[PDB]
């Protein structure tokens, strides 16, 4: 119980960005998502605002945390934990102070935390253009995306599972609609059209007699938890060096292995998943330009000045990676 | 047979006799009116469909219609296939579209309701079943005739697109999926909103054919095409609008004594104790049907002159119905 001593103390840190995500999968026995939501629940009380019984909050998430690939690099667990904790330390930001309702926090935590439930550790286009059963039952459509609500609300079903049995019906309703509007935003063939309408936002932004952002119609509300999660499972980058690069190493491997798939069939193979032509820190470079660091200017312009810190670390990161290629 | 030959003749028209079609042919209507599509625009020898896996393939499809259910069966789907063959045919849209998208318009038509249980998206939302959960509460039904309708291509010798390229097969399987989610019905008015902007914007020829230039112009033309065909019933000649009135009047009331049983809120037109059948018709087609048919008359004018001259006196015949 040292070893639950440590535990405690690295779970101290669940507000900071740069958490010790991986140090507490270890710690925790492989148990990072339970350990990590079970914390973020008792730190802003949703147990006791909406009546969970602690017994099935645990049994939903090791369930929930189960249904995670441990054989897949990136899209497992580990990942999970971090876009949910993520998520948490964005809703605390000062810009959004008493701007989303108890109901509003709870689905966005929820989202994070199944938006890659049964990850497979391929990509939508990979799915559709083999012929998966995934792909077969929902029409090449946000594919993985429907996949992963559909377990992750089906789960409430199993014993001693439902997390949400003493909301009301209405309340039920609109945290399933907002739970679905969210996890399908994570797409990320939605990524330009999410960030052009982000854009539009910041440039049309209100703000209250307080400073917080003001939001007045389920639009806008919805659109501000879609990019948060957004944002939070396009993190990785912001993050500390030493959890950037492990990142960077587990999509490689992911990638890789998605690669080595298609030469096999005889397809092409898909960009950064050929292990024989990569260009791991071009890639990571890339990245960062076209898509996380668009998508991180815009977030931090909508909550100036709460997110500079963060920015600035994915700007160094930009330039650590950029000078490893000369 | 012989007078099943003869009913066929009538493919190309307005109007077949689909119930008579349907009786005669021992309840394979869906099967016998798309193998005649299919030979009618020769669609086997330009696609090198085998006419054995066509028809294997048509007899599963048929079979996946429940006969159990009044209105959304296989009589509905070979009634949508037919219209939709006709509908391609307006003089107005002639050298439009595509071989593979008028394939892709036919089979979206013939699998548009596949496996359909007699309920609306609502009600399977709203009672938590498993279709709105595997769906996430959208397009549920849309989504599961398309999974259907593709899926039963596996079987054994059903594959009728065995001999299209595989480009040929990635795009009619776009194109399919785009109509049939297109006919979910929460979607009507934002269709309907596309197909008056196209006629505005309409260009023309000297003669009036209409020219479409992108895809997304023509995908909007054979969604709102394959809609116009599934909200045909109250165009059709009356003894057939009538059946059809019937059909659907008793698929909803079989809802609403479910919803009943369950102690549901009873849907619209669905509670068998409070219903005015012949005003609400009338209010189908004021409000929905005429719209949308005024609009592709307008589109296409002024080759669906007769559709809506049916139209228009079929509503003036219920509403004489109305003391
Ligand atoms: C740590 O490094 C990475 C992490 C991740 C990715 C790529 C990374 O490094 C190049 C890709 C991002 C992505 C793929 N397609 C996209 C489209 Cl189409 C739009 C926006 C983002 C993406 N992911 C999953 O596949 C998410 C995690
Ligand atoms: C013969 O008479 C009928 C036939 C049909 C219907 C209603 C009829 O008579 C009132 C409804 C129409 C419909 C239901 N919700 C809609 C929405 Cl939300 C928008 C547009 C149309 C609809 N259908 C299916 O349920 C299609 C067939
Ligand atoms: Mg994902
Ligand atoms: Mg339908
Ligand atoms: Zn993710
Ligand atoms: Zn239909």
């Amino acid at each position: 119980t040292e070893q639950e001593d440590v535990l405690a103390k690295e779970l101290e840190d669940v507000n900071k960005w740069g958490l010790h995500v991986f140090r507490i999968a270890e710690l925790s026995g492989n148990r990072p998502l339970t350990v990590i939501m079970h914390t973020i629940f008792q730190e802003r009380d949703l147990l006791k605002t909406f009546k969970i019984p602690v017994d099935t909050l645990i049994t939903y998430l090791m369930t929930l945390e189960d249904h995670y690939h441990a054989d897949v690099a990136y899209h497992n667990n580990i990942h999970a934990a971090d876009v949910v904790q993520s998520t948490h330390v964005l809703l605390s930001t000062p810009a959004l102070e008493a701007v989303f309702t108890d109901l509003e926090i709870l689905a966005a935590i929820f989202a994070s935390a199944i938006h890659d439930v049964d990850h497979p550790g391929v990509s939508n286009q990979f799915l559709i253009n083999t012929n998966s059963e995934l792909a077969l039952m929902y029409n090449d459509s946000s594919v993985l995306e429907n996949h992963h609500l559909a377990v992750g609300f089906k789960l409430l079903q199993e014993e001693n599972c439902d997390i949400f049995q003493n909301l009301t019906k209405k309340q039920r309703q609109s945290l399933r609609k907002m739970v679905i509007d969210i996890v399908l935003a994570t797409d990320m063939s939605k990524h330009m059209n999410l960030l052009a309408d982000l854009k539009t936002m910041v440039e049309t932004k209100k703000v209250t007699s307080s400073g917080v952002l003001l939001l007045d119609n389920y639009s806008d509300r919805i659109q501000v938890l879609q990019n948060m999660v957004h944002c939070a499972d396009l993190s990785n980058p912001t993050k500390p060096l030493q959890l950037y690069r492990q990142w960077t190493d587990r999509i490689m491997e992911e990638f890789f292995r998605q690669g080595d798939r298609e030469r096999e069939r005889g397809m092409e193979i898909s960009p950064m998943c050929d292990k024989h032509n990569a260009s791991v820190e071009k890639s990571q470079v890339g990245f960062i330009d076209y898509i996380v660091h668009p998508l991180w200017e815009t977030w931090a312009d909508l909550v100036h000045p709460d997110a500079q810190d963060i920015l600035d670390t994915l700007e160094d990161n930009r330039e650590w990676y950029q000078s490893t290629i000369p």
